[PDB]
């Protein structure tokens, strides 16, 4: 599976049936019928501890994985019960400005959205969560291209040695509290993973606040492939699934 026109969104269904799912993601954050919801207590994100491991191309989007060996990093409280703890982060990239993000806000698309997946610390392991509609937690966090942002500098310049499928390296000091905006107000609703399996197993919460990132950060990101090596090449950008059906779920606001 992938994002081209033989083995695009259009084609999941196929071999992940889900894909046509009750509760399936990203979708359109129609701000005319978002409501906000008093009962939301206050997010909690704690990074402070975070301890990224490295870095990787798997052929699908830039990816980091995490040391969720313990509770260094995790998020709490807002629509939440219970802990979840920090695995991985991955970015969906355009490829072009006006394009990238998964998640809409009233139809506008952003120029690219990181995903910081968590999972709930009642189910064991990652694995299990999976399994479960309150299995993880994922924070959406827009991009938008303006002026640079230092978090994501270190990383832009080792991407070359992730440049095709299948590699990885190493990288210690991938702090995800530097990718994220002044603001924690967000919205949330119950979703999936937007990529296959596509598990109805999350609870979205996606930051109304984008980031921004520079044009030259970005180019380097687009850089990336999502052939493996000595294959023809076809550059990692475009590797977002559109808005799906709401089907009557509520999103709800963390603000008024
Ligand atoms: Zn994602």
């Amino acid at each position: 599976w992938g994002y081209g026109k033989h083995n695009g969104p259009e084609h999941w269904h196929k071999d992940f049936p889900i894909a046509k799912g009750e509760r399936q993601s990203p979708v359109d954050i129609d701000t005319h019928t978002a409501k906000y919801d008093p009962s939301l207590k206050p997010l909690s994100v704690s990074y402070d501890q975070a301890t990224s491991l490295r870095i990787l191309n798997n052929g699908h989007a830039f990816n980091v994985e995490f040391d969720d060996s313990q509770d260094k990093a995790v998020l709490k409280g807002g629509p939440l019960d219970g802990t979840y703890r920090l695995i991985q982060s991955h970015l969906h990239m355009g490829s072009l400005d006006g394009q990238g993000s998964e998640h809409t806000v009233d139809k506008k698309k952003y120029a690219a959205e990181l995903h910081l997946v968590h999972w709930n610390t009642k189910y064991g392991d990652f694995g299990k969560a999976v399994q479960q509609p309150d299995g993880l937690a994922v924070l959406g966090i827009f991009l938008k291209v303006g002026s640079a942002k230092p978090g994501l500098q270190k990383v832009v310049d080792v991407l070359d040695s992730i440049k095709t499928k299948g590699k990885s390296a190493d990288f210690t000091n991938f702090d995800p509290r530097g990718l994220l905006p002044e603001s924690l107000d967000y919205w949330t609703y119950p979703g999936s993973l937007t990529t296959p399996p596509l598990l109805e197993c999350v609870t979205w919460i996606v930051l109304k606040e984008p980031i921004s990132v520079s044009s030259e950060q970005v180019l380097k990101f687009r850089k990336l492939n999502f052939n493996g090596e000595g294959e023809p090449e076809e550059l990692m950008v475009d590797n977002w699934r559109p808005a799906q059906p709401l089907k009557n779920r509520q999103i709800k606001a963390s603000f008024k």
